[PDB]
RNA sequence: GUUGAAACAGGGUCAGCUUGCCGUAGGUGGCAUCGCCCUCGUC
């Protein structure tokens, strides 16, 4: 297990529901947290999974209405004129939050022939201690960096000590096991946060 | 290196065009520097 402790001072984890009006999530995504320690260090050998989310900073809410493009890009059309596309989705972002993912990795069907576990443990301790990622960690969207540091225990304190509130079904991470190399065709199967008594718990599937 | 990516507050708008602080009004009634004092004792 690692305690890599991501810290910033706004986040955006959009909900699938309000993604036109980007309202954060109460904490952060789980799948967010497995991005993150992708993009810090990841390989078709080891597979991220997130075990337990611990808050260290209270939910604040700050609403910024930005102003974002509603159509994508492609072959067809070779501009865009966001005069003709624009956007006033809402982002409900979340002000100084801080929180220690505690997460581990097991090993995929592809994993060649260097699938040692320790190796890959050790890259990521390096990683996260020197401050190495192959992608800079986003906080639910990548307008917002995470100030990690790797933490051996507790370096940090928490505001949610006693039995706070429940945030009921997030996304905990979508299904791309159907998908072929490089995801297209995916799902998404969600779990309860059960009770945010101080570090809430992911379920595995 | 297969997992949210891209994102405008804008292009831009004289806060004025203006309006007498005045019309206007006695520091006044009026009150003794006084009631008083050897330039001396005198060489």
């Amino acid at each position: 297990r690692f305690i890599l402790e991501i810290s910033g001072d706004l986040a955006c984890f959009t909900r699938s529901e309000l993604k036109v009006e980007r309202v954060s999530y109460p904490v952060i995504t789980p799948s967010a947290a497995r991005n993150i320690l992708m993009a810090i260090l990841w390989k078709p050998a080891i597979r991220w999974k997130v075990l337990k989310i611990e808050i260290l900073k209270p939910i604040q809410w700050t609403n910024i209405r930005r102003n974002e493009v509603g159509t994508k890009m492609s072959e067809r059309s070779g501009s865009l004129y966001i005069e003709d596309n624009r956007q006033q989705r809402a982002s409900m972002l979340l002000k100084d939050v801080a929180y220690r993912i505690h997460a581990d990795f097991d090993m995929t069907s592809e994993a060649g022939e260097s699938d040692n576990y320790v190796k890959f443990a050790e890259m990521f301790k390096r990683r996260a201690k020197k401050g190495q990622y192959f992608h800079q960690p986003y906080l639910g969207c990548r307008e917002f960096p995470c100030d990690f540091r790797l933490l051996e225990k507790a370096e940090d304190g928490l505001p949610l000590e006693d039995i706070t509130q429940d945030f009921g079904f997030m996304l905990y991470d979508m299904d791309f096991s159907k998908s072929d190399p490089r995801d297209s065709n995916n799902a998404e199967p969600m779990f309860y946060q059960c009770k945010a008594v101080n570090g809430v718990i992911t379920v595995p599937p």
